[PDB]
Order: structure tokens, then C-alpha cells, then sequence
């Protein structure tokens, strides 16, 4: 009769390992008695602890497995199946935890005793994932979304959660401005703990850390001159939109974007939004900030980088994009955009993903991929870079980087693993195009400035495409400019088929503009039979001038122009430029002080296509080794090259410590994307990328040469939060819809979900908004469009708990984790006024 002795020494919830007052299948307590050593027994102490699961459980069959596993762990020879009594079964329970009892005393611990419980607790349905099927396509397998009203965990209760508030569905509602996306233009369940960014004092929280950054150096080291000039917005199509109107009025209140492109191009910030409906709902917003181009992204993808069979026409390079750049003569483009083929996402992590589900392992989930996994696919990813026929890497990444450099209207974006390899230490090593590219990057400043024209032509047995810069001060083929126009301007000719040939009698005729009649021209970059050659100077490239007739066009002809398949080019490249450029000609123009008057802040005119974005990290480079090969020490030793390349906004890498919980990619490469505390910038300890005192460093050597730094400001989620909670929670897909035939609708559910209290979060969370309020009191007068209400500066956020999240991924903790009194279905509880604890266990 065990059952006196075991019963709970008191009902104080001090006497039990509770979460918010329930218990659960891992919770420990504290006994009256304690049977010494399996002999005596003996009265408890405060440390003498022991699993709830040693002296009751929910069930007579949970029982039985218990006592059916602890026998196995314990060497007791006997196994029981269902037609066993209640009484062999109490027996043998008894007879456990006798040997338990000898167990702790003969090894001084009791922490194999948390170890066996918490694995047979993993192995009961209700307490695994096995319980929280079916399974949908969130990232990491599910979600639980958080009740808004629950008398049982009434501390995570909120009036907000607005699900899905994208800029395309703000409202609640599709816009019907918009219509290129016919979707609800995105979701909200991405990834980990899912942050409530339509909570009013949520908002104000993510505004308090964007003035954090952008005065990190003032705010961390005291220096005036390390502080982020910039943000990208991360995950947009992820989060409530009321965050574009938060930060774009906080760009326009703190740093006057809105009042001349001096000081936008001072503070130029982006978002990462992939909906097409984005750009214009941006355009309409102001432009206090730019969004990508993905249409031209796509048909660089399409018509140049993919494998041969699957590979597009040549037009929509041209056509399929923001800007039609047939004739693009405007002083200003209707919408600002910037340009890129590849980012430390997209198009790197998907043809790791490819190679892993091709090779390596064909259920790989997501891109939840292991260290292993990721080491093997890099293997098969480095040669296929090298070689002609490639099966799973870019082609053409030369030819996209050419179109990239010289086009006009829109900020050109640069790779990190497009010069450098995407793994190994930063900076260490050059890919075989990062020559090609630096050329292109420093032919850029001395050339590429005017008017842009771009043609298609049908030749031979397939097509080629030109593209003009007719030269600084040409804005049309007809304008004549004056000296500086005649040695700028360039010219690029691609195709993207390896057989193509022109007939004897084919010519490309390329009007070069007015300016360029009677000319002296010469090759900055021709493709050859195993790669690309690059021009460094007029001289370099001597012996091949060719020149403009009377009408300012230059011709080429088969003897120029044929396809060739090698490991940069899969197709054909030529880029030409006019001789004779001082060597340091320079024809880009810094933006103007006059006021800005079309209600716009940022303007895509000459000065902000004289700027170039670096997005300067890859999620795969190798953990360095020693100080030296840290990313933000790299930095700042190579500061010059940048300079050289006319980079002018850097946009670095997130500096969040990640989370090392290994859930999805970005915590296994810890690119600081997945991270537990938003203000630990290497604080606590190095990121990836080094110290804060290193990131403080790097910030000033790219503004000792006038380069601009952005922070990534990632308001979407957190991980690994290190406190539980108890909240009531659903089963739902991506959008928060509840699935079918799951078994969790409003059950409890202990989540990560607080952060400790005493981090980088709990010292400025809330700190600046005093001051904000007094200097920007108009941030705090917008009724923010998801909401219709203001930001709510009134509670600072020293402590994230349940109350403002949406919801998290699913932990695999199991339905019935939170335990419950099966014969009434009622959950136990130690709130004081309220106690309800198992009979067994208070009157035995
Ligand atoms: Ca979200």
C-alpha cells in the first residue's frame, strides 16, 4: 500500500513542477515520504522531488506501459499485456519504484530518472507528434494558433491575432487595386514562434527595435558613426502590412526621406516581398522604400539560367519586368525597384534542397536539412558549378550579371556566392565568374549612365538580344550630350542558345546614340571557347577596336557573334565599350538637396541608379576558425574592394544570435534569422559573424568610404524561447484555418513562449519610446490600417510571452501533455482558491 506515503506533501503549487498551474506528464513533486534506498520510509525534504509518473497516471493502460517499459530500463523480468489485473499492476509499480529508490541512492543523482521518464513519456501517442496529425504544409509540419478567449489560460488571451494581413489582404479583405496576384498575397505561419504584429503594443515594440538599429552605434558603443543607415524588411508577405506604414512613417519622421533624394538615398531601405501586388501597393504607399523586381528576376532566371531544354526566349528580358526597357528614356521611372538573380535564399537554399531530394535524401522535409545532408550536397554543388553540362546550378550567371550591371531603373543587387563560393570561409574563395562581374561592377561607374534601348533580334538559326546605355546626358538615341557623353555608354549583346549561328549575310546593326558616330570602340568582355575574357583598360584590349559608322551604329557579324557551351556561358556574351575614358572617369551623379514634390520619397532617376547594393553574406559559409576569418572583421579589412566595386549600400547579414535548436535551416547554418533575443547583436556571445565590437567595426569601415549599411529587420518570429507556457490552443494550416480531423481544438498545450526576462530584450525593450513619442508624436496619431487603431506605447515589452504570438509550430509535446482528470475531463489545477489534483494522490 504505497498510496499513504507517496500522497503529495501539500497542495501549495510549490509542492509540484507546474506550468501557469497545471500540471503535465513531465512534472515532478514532492511526496510525503520517501522510501529511502528501496528500505525506509522517510519523511520528505524540499530537493526530494520525483516523476508524477512514478505514483500515478492517467489511465490503467498508460500504466500498464509504464510499468512494461520501466521493467525493460530496470532489468525486472516480467512484461504484462492488457488482460492483466489492477493489482499486478500496482504491485509491480511498487516493485519499480523500490528499484528506482536504490537507483538514486547508489548513484547520487536523480537525473537518469529525468532521462527514463522523459523518453517513455515521448513513447504515448498523447504526448507525441503522433497526436497532433494530420500533418500540412507549414514549413516545419503544422501550427497551433492561440485562443483569443480562454478562461483556463486567460494571461495568453489578446483582443488582436488579425491573421494574414499582407499589404494585398490588409484589410481582411483582397484589394482590388492589385489584381497581377490573384491570391490573398501571402500567409501567416512561416515559421517557429509567430509574432502578433497586429498587436498595438506589439507594433510599437518592433518600431522601438527599428530606432535601436538605426542607432545601434549611438545606443551599444556610443559612436555616432556605427550606427545602420537602413533596413530590409524581412518576410513582408508574412507579417501584418500596419509595419510598412510604421517604419516608412519612421524613415520620413526621424530621418526627413521624404524631402529630397539626398537624404532618402542616405537611408535607402527594401523589402522582401514576393507578391506582385506588393510594388504597386508600395508605389501607392509613398515609395519610402523599394521592393524587388521579381518579374525581371524571373525571366533572367528563365531565359538565361536555366538548363538548356528548359530555358525561355530572349524577349522577356526585355519586356517582362517593371520597366519595359525597349526605349527607356525617363528622367525618372515610374516605380524605384532593385534587381537580382540570386539571393542567400533563393535560388542557393532551393538547388541545396534539389540536389538532397535527388541524391542524398528523398524525403527530406522542407528545407529542414541536417549539417550532414548539407556537407554531402555541397560535394555534388561544387563540381556541377565547374562544370560545361550542369544539372543542378545556374548557367549564364556572366550574362544576367551583364543585363543587372547596365540596365537602367532599377538598383542593381549583387550575390556574395555569386563572386565568392556560397560555403566555405567569407571571402576565401573566387567563383570563375567573379571576374567577369568585378569588370561589370567597375565598368559600371565609368560607363554605364543615359538613356537605355534594348532589341531582340531573330538571326541565323536563332535570336540574339542588344542592350545601349547611349551615355551620361543622353536620355534618347537622339540627343547629343557633350564630351562625357561620347567616351560613356556601353554595349551588351547576349544569346542564350550554344547553337546558335549566324548566316554570312546577317549583321547586328546597334545604334549606339548620337553622341557615338565615327567611333573608336573596344571589348570589355567577349566569351571564348572555355570562358570569358575580360578587357582591363583600352590597352588591354588593343589589338581589337572596332569602330561606329556615320550613323552612330555599330555592326556585328558571324565572325563576332556565335553560341559556345562552357562553364560561364551556355549562349554568347560580348560587351563593348567606347575607347578612351580618362582612367578615372566616373559618371554617376549624387542625388540633389532640392525639396521632393510628387509625394514620393524615394525617385528612380539618374543618382539612384548610380548606386549598387552588396547583399554581402551566404547562409553557407563555413563557422570560422579563428578571429580573423570572422564576416565582420573580413569586412572591414577589405572595405577598399567594396569601394572599388561602386557599392554603396551594404546590406549585412541579420546580427540576431541565432538559435542553435537545429528546426530549420537557418538554425543549423545560424545565419541569424531564427534567434531568442532581437537586441543580442553578438552581445552575449559572437554571431556567426563575430563580436558586437566586430560588427561595430565593420559598420565604420564601410562609412569611412561613404558605403551606406543596412540592418534586416525580421519582425516574422523567434525560436527557442526558454520558459514554458500553458495556452489554449487549435491546430491550423499556414493561413490559421483549423485542419481537418485534427484532435487539438482549443486543448491546452505548454509551448516555448517566454523569454527569460533577463536578456538584451528585457534592458531596451520599450526604452526609446518616450523619446519617440516626444520627438515623432505623429508615429503614435496614425490608425494603423489592419487595426484602426494607433500603436500602443503604454507597456513596454521587457518579457515575449504567449499574449503576443499568433501561434507557434507544432512541438511534438503530444494532445493530452497537459494533464487531465479522464473520468470528469476536467484539467488539473494548483491555481489556490481552485485546486484539483488526482485522488490518488490527496486522499489515498
Ligand atoms: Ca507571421
Amino acid at each position: 500500500s504505497f498510496a499513504q506515503y507517496n500522497q503529495v506533501y501539500s497542495t501549495d503549487a510549490a509542492n509540484f513542477e507546474h506550468v501557469d498551474h497545471y500540471l503535465t506528464a513531465e512534472s515532478w513533486y514532492r511526496p510525503k515520504y520517501i522510501l529511502k534506498d528501496g528500505k525506509t520510509w522517510t519523511q520528505s525534504t524540499e530537493k526530494d522531488f520525483r516523476p508524477l509518473l512514478m505514483t500515478w497516471w492517467p489511465d490503467q493502460e498508460t500504466q500498464r506501459q509504464y510499468v512494461n517499459y520501466m521493467n525493460a530500463q530496470l532489468g525486472i523480468h516480467q512484461t504484462y499485456n492488457t488482460a492483466t489485473s489492477p493489482l499486478q499492476l500496482n504491485l509491480a509499480a511498487q516493485t519499480i519504484q523500490t528499484k528506482i529508490e536504490e537507483k538514486i541512492t547508489a548513484e547520487k543523482n536523480t537525473n537518469w530518472l529525468r532521462q527514463t521518464i522523459s523518453a517513455f513519456v515521448k513513447t504515448q501517442s498523447a504526448w507525441n507528434s503522433d497526436s497532433e496529425k494530420p500533418f500540412d504544409d507549414h514549413l516545419q509540419k503544422g501550427a497551433l494558433l492561440y485562443s483569443n478567449n480562454s478562461k483556463l489560460t486567460s494571461q495568453a488571451n489578446s483582443n488582436y491575432r488579425i491573421l494574414n494581413r499582407t499589404p494585398t489582404n490588409q484589410t481582411g479583405k483582397k484589394d482590388p487595386r492589385y489584381t497581377a496576384d490573384r491570391t490573398i498575397g501571402g500567409y501567416e505561419f512561416l515559421l517557429a514562434n509567430d509574432v502578433d504584429n497586429s498587436n498595438p503594443v506589439v507594433q510599437a515594440e518592433q518600431l522601438n527595435w527599428l530606432h535601436f538599429l538605426m542607432n545601434f552605434g549611438n545606443i551599444y558603443a556610443n559612436d555616432p558613426d556605427a550606427n545602420f543607415d537602413s533596413i530590409r524588411v524581412d518576410a513582408v508577405d508574412n507579417v501584418d502590412a500596419d509595419l510598412l506604414q510604421i517604419a516608412g512613417d519612421y524613415l520620413k519622421a526621424a530621418k526627413g526621406i521624404h524631402k529630397n533624394d539626398k537624404a532618402a538615398n542616405d537611408h535607402l531601405s527594401i523589402l522582401e516581398a514576393w507578391s506582385y501586388n506588393d510594388t504597386p501597393y508600395l508605389h501607392d504607399d509613398g515609395d519610402n522604400m523599394i521592393n524587388m523586381d521579381n518579374r525581371l528576376r524571373l525571366s533572367l532566371l528563365y531565359s538565361l539560367a536555366k538548363p538548356l531544354n528548359q530555358r525561355s526566349g530572349m524577349n522577356p528580358l526585355i519586356t517582362n519586368s517593371l520597366v519595359n526597357r525597349t526605349d527607356d528614356n525617363a528622367e525618372t521611372a515610374a516605380v524605384p525597384s532593385y534587381s537580382f538573380i540570386r539571393a542567400h535564399d533563393s535560388e542557393v537554399q532551393d538547388l541545396i534542397r534539389d540536389i538532397i531530394k535527388a541524391e542524398i535524401n528523398p524525403n527530406v522535409v522542407g528545407y529542414s536539412f541536417t549539417m550532414e545532408e548539407i556537407k554531402k550536397a555541397f560535394e555534388i554543388y561544387n563540381k556541377d558549378l565547374l562544370a560545361t553540362e550542369k544539372k543542378y546550378t545556374h548557367y549564364n550567371t556572366a550574362l544576367s550579371y551583364a543585363l543587372l550591371l547596365t540596365n537602367k531603373s532599377s538598383v542593381p543587387r549583387v550575390y556574395y556566392g555569386d563572386m565568392f563560393t556560397d560555403d566555405g570561409q567569407y571571402m576565401a574563395h573566387k567563383t570563375i565568374n567573379y571576374e567577369a562581374i568585378e569588370t561589370l561592377l567597375k565598368a559600371r561607374i565609368k560607363y554605364v549612365s543615359g538613356g537605355q534601348a534594348m532589341r531582340n533580334q531573330q538571326v541565323g538559326n536563332s535570336e540574339i538580344i542588344t542592350s545601349v546605355r547611349y551615355g551620361k546626358g543622353a536620355l534618347k538615341a537622339t540627343d547629343t550630350g557633350d564630351r562625357i557623353t561620347r567616351t560613356s555608354g556601353v554595349v551588351v549583346i547576349e544569346g542564350n542558345n550554344p547553337s546558335l549561328r549566324l548566316k554570312a549575310s546577317d549583321r547586328v546593326v546597334v545604334n549606339m546614340g548620337a553622341a557615338h558616330k565615327n567611333q573608336a570602340y573596344r571589348p570589355l568582355l567577349l566569351t571564348t571557347d572555355n570562358g570569358i575574357k575580360a578587357y582591363h583598360s583600352d590597352q588591354e584590349a588593343a589589338g581589337l577596336v572596332r569602330y561606329t559608322n556615320d550613323r552612330g551604329e555599330l555592326i556585328f557579324t558571324a565572325a563576332d557573334i556565335k553560341g559556345y557551351a562552357n562553364p560561364q556561358v551556355s549562349g554568347y556574351l560580348g560587351v563593348w565599350v567606347p575607347v578612351g575614358a580618362a582612367a578615372d572617369q566616373d559618371v554617376r551623379v549624387a542625388a540633389s538637396t532640392a525639396p521632393s514634390t510628387d509625394g514620393k520619397s524615394v525617385h528612380q532617376n539618374a543618382a539612384l541608379d548610380s548606386r549598387v547594393m552588396f547583399e554581402g553574406f551566404s547562409n553557407f559559409q563555413a563557422f570560422a576558425t579563428k578571429k580573423e576569418e570572422y564576416t565582420n572583421v573580413v569586412i572591414a579589412k577589405n572595405v577598399d574592394k567594396f569601394a572599388e566595386w561602386g557599392v554603396t549600400d551594404f546590406e549585412m547579414a541579420p546580427q540576431y544570435v541565432s538559435s542553435t535548436d537545429g528546426s530549420f535551416l537557418d538554425s543549423v547554418i545560424q545565419n541569424g534569422y531564427a534567434f531568442t533575443d532581437r537586441y543580442d547583436l553578438g552581445i552575449s556571445k559572437p554571431n556567426k559573424y563575430g563580436t558586437a565590437d566586430d560588427l561595430v567595426k565593420a559598420i565604420k569601415a564601410l562609412h569611412s568610404k561613404g558605403i551606406k549599411v543596412m540592418a534586416d529587420w525580421v519582425p516574422d518570429q523567434m525560436y527557442a524561447l526558454p520558459e514554458k507556457e500553458v495556452v489554449t490552443a487549435t491546430r491550423v494550416d499556414k493561413y490559421g484555418t483549423p485542419v481537418a480531423g485534427s484532435q487539438i481544438k482549443n486543448t491546452l498545450y505548454v509551448v516555448d513562449g517566454k523569454s527569460s526576462g533577463k536578456d538584451q530584450q528585457a534592458k531596451y525593450g520599450g526604452a526609446f519610446l518616450e523619446e519617440l513619442q516626444a520627438k515623432y508624436p505623429e508615429l503614435f496619431a496614425r490608425k494603423q490600417i489592419s487595426t484602426g487603431v494607433p500603436m500602443d506605447p503604454s507597456v513596454k515589452i521587457k518579457q515575449w510571452s504567449a499574449k503576443y504570438f499568433n501561434g507557434t509550430n507544432i512541438l511534438g509535446r503530444g494532445a493530452g501533455y497537459v494533464l487531465k482528470d479522464q473520468a470528469t475531463n476536467t484539467y488539473f489545477s494548483l491555481v489556490s482558491d481552485n485546486t484539483f489534483l488526482p485522488k490518488s494522490l490527496v486522499n489515498p
